[PDB]
């Protein structure tokens, strides 16, 4: 098996490249994708707690997303592997220290704590990184008007926290165009998956 | 100020206790008791995945009971710290050290770290330790329920055990003694406190 995750800041083509990813990996190989919570039932009510609040406080939030990812990983990625699955995850640990650690401001450290409560050693065995560039991502966002002012610098954190962050990754160029950085992100895996 | 958290495993008295001392302070001072979730909205809808869940995960209840704490604790002891108030606390991080912690295996050191994350540094200023022995304690347990189970009478003990390994902040009472003198004990250890 192999646990294997996506990784990239807003306007790196993930979404694009992950599931175009993955359709062209079922053809070969005992694959399936996620996104958390995945729509464990646990998951999903943990999280609506996050998403019904109020001003609700941060920590509290990282917390909550933390049991939801928790649940996902239990539920539904583990025994998936257990059953010799290639799992593809949208998002995982890498995003919760980029942006609500290094960000949001919480606290790479403080974070990343966190997230080995949450994970208990489970790291992806190869997680990709979509590196694209402050300013190709925010063209992207604005392909999918303008952009305020404090969500580029917000942009601009996500990706420095990302470049801090990182043998376990993977890093593909997502400045190029889409079609390209999908061919480049799933040779990657190939050749993962085949060594 | 004063945040004074009141712990112990079951059969302490606990609830007895912070009831009557409660009701001893509120005489000479501006106090208040409270137990997570509080009443606080976000906290009990936390709380309430944990009571509905079916063999959940140790790690995802300990999570739980993390989120609920840090809830409980901006949004109702801090504000009461603030006016100045005297906030009896039943149970807070150290009953997770014992009870996730230790008793369920996750491993103290562990649970500790999530917790400090919930509580941004913000520890109790005093911390009463009901301290009773697992005979006593299952006598009270049996009482306010006949006999207990192996399973049940082990895993007080794995609690109690634990508790010992965290207080070796931490004010300890005997808690073996007649309820009159645990509370008489536990209400001069905090009138010490607040009057120094
Ligand atoms: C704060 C936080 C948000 N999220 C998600 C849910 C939201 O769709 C998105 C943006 O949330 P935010 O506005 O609170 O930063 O990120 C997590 O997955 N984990 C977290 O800890
Ligand atoms: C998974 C995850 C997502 N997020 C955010 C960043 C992304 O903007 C958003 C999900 O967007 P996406 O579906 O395009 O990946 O949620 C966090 O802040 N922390 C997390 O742990
Ligand atoms: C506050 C807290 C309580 N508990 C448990 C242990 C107790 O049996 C129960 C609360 O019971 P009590 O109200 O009689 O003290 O919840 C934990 O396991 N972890 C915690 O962090
Ligand atoms: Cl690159
Ligand atoms: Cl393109
Ligand atoms: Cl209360
Ligand atoms: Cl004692
Ligand atoms: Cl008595």
């Amino acid at each position: 098996s192999a646990f294997i995750t996506f990784e990239g800041p807003e306007g790196s083509g993930k979404t694009t490249v992950i599931n175009e990813v993955y359709h062209r990996l079922v053809k070969d190989y005992d694959v399936i994708m996620t996104r958390e919570p995945g729509g464990v039932p646990t998951g999903e009510e943990i999280r609506k707690i996050v998403l019904e609040g109020n001003d609700m406080d941060i920590r509290t939030e990282a917390m909550l997303f933390a049991a939801s990812r928790r649940e996902h990983l239990v539920l539904k990625v583990i025994p998936a592997l257990k059953e010799g699955k290639v799992v593809l995850c949208d998002r995982y640990i890498d995003s919760s220290l980029a942006y609500q650690g290094y960000a949001r401001g919480i606290g790479v450290e403080e974070v990343r704590a966190l997230n080995e409560f949450a994970i208990n050693g489970l790291y992806p065995d190869l997680t990709i990184y979509l590196n694209v560039s402050a300013e190709v991502g925010r063209e992207r966002i604005i392909k999918n008007n303008r952009l305020d002012q404090e969500d580029l610098k917000f942009h601009e954190k996500v990706i420095e926290g990302y470049q801090e962050i990182i043998q376990r990754f993977k890093s593909v160029n997502a400045d190029q165009p889409l079609e390209n950085v999908v061919e480049d992100t799933y040779q990657t895996i190939i050749k993962y998956l085949e060594k």
